């Protein structure tokens, strides 16, 4: 049982917390499994909805993960890497604004490099209702944090926008930015953003990043 | 000593065959080291000059490598993956036609996925004198061979063009195609090609693919 896809095919069709056994990882891992969207079998790698969890963290916490799979959390890059190294995964991103609208972006192929490659992101095949173009750079960006300046900018994107992300310079997204209750009509530019959906100044209400095998 | 870059910095400035010790590989590996081009320190992952070596091979030979580092060879995907997983590498490709002209393409970032990811290629930052656009797909293609149909085509690119490559459908290159002596004015489309340098019907005289750390 390497992922929520496995969990699903073994007959567990209810979304919720499961434990999975990831190849090459020393200990099992608790994750949230979304079994509802588009046939289910999704492993959630990040979730936000209320701002209870602080995302202003360093490289090591972003690597190992933080938060609680039952609420807001970040799975951790080391884990995302280990899972997406086992086979070929697709990535889906669920987004909601503060006005009741839900949208998604989806990528046919997703993986990231290992820690020595700064967990560099490579994607292909963007579709969805959250913008005609991808708000995540497809073409290559390392992961960056306040203590690891790996972006494609002369500036320091993590310092400017907060959180850990595959910043470009700094690029059209950051789902790990500041949670703002007043996302809609008020600031700022360091919030939870997805440019091609709601723009650079709109901070979103909830996000879920989740992955599953090509099939 | 993980690569020819290490070899070079230890004072070995003469191009030729060296043995390197790649992290996570059970046995040492002989490679050709190019210490001449642009400051040296290049590890050669493929070389062709005379057509003496047959490149029409299956997945396993492409994975483990074939040929002799002193002549024409393919390092092997498992090895390319192991090396490029150690640290961030750039890729440079040296090309010569049959009319005396040499050119190169260069990529700021290079790596490939693991075997379970079909050694998928991801590149960024193409420069050089071998075409204004990259003849290798940057955006994502698995590696394909006659016995592993992983390309982005409905057709079978490896069967049509021969060899093992990151075929698209089938894309603007194949440095592992048929070696033709009569490449300039004669066939064929299944030759050693780099579209943005010489075109799809021109088979090249020599090729060298080589890698080195960003520094
Ligand atoms: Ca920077
Ligand atoms: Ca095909």
């Amino acid at each position: 049982f390497r992922d929520c896809a496995d969990v699903y095919q073994a007959g567990f069709n209810k979304s919720g917390i499961y434990t999975i056994y990831i190849n090459n990882m020393p200990e099992p891992k608790k994750v949230f499994c979304n079994m509802d969207v588009n046939g289910g079998g999704w492993t959630v790698i990040q979730h936000r909805e209320d701002g209870s969890l602080d995302f202003q963290r360093g490289w090591k916490e972003y690597k190992m993960g933080f938060g609680n799979p039952s609420g807001e959390y970040w799975l951790g890059n080391e884990f995302i890497f280990a899972i997406t190294s086992q086979r070929q995964y697709m990535l889906r991103i669920e987004l909601m604004d503060w006005e009741g609208n839900r949208a998604y972006s989806q990528y046919d192929r997703f993986h990231i490099g290992n820690e020595k490659q700064n967990y560099r992101l490579y994607l292909k095949g963007h579709t969805g209702t959250a913008g005609k173009q991808s708000s995540l750079i497809l073409h290559g960006a390392d992961f960056s944090t306040k203590d690891a300046d790996n972006d494609n900018c002369m500036c320091k994107c993590a310092l400017m926008l907060t959180g850990g992300w595959w910043f470009d310079a700094c690029g059209p997204s950051n789902l790990n930015g500041m949670f703002y209750t007043a996302g809609q009509n008020h600031g700022k530019l360091n919030g939870i953003k997805w440019h091609y959906f709601k723009g650079p100044s709109y901070s979103l209400r909830s996000t879920t990043m989740m992955i599953r095998p090509l099939d």
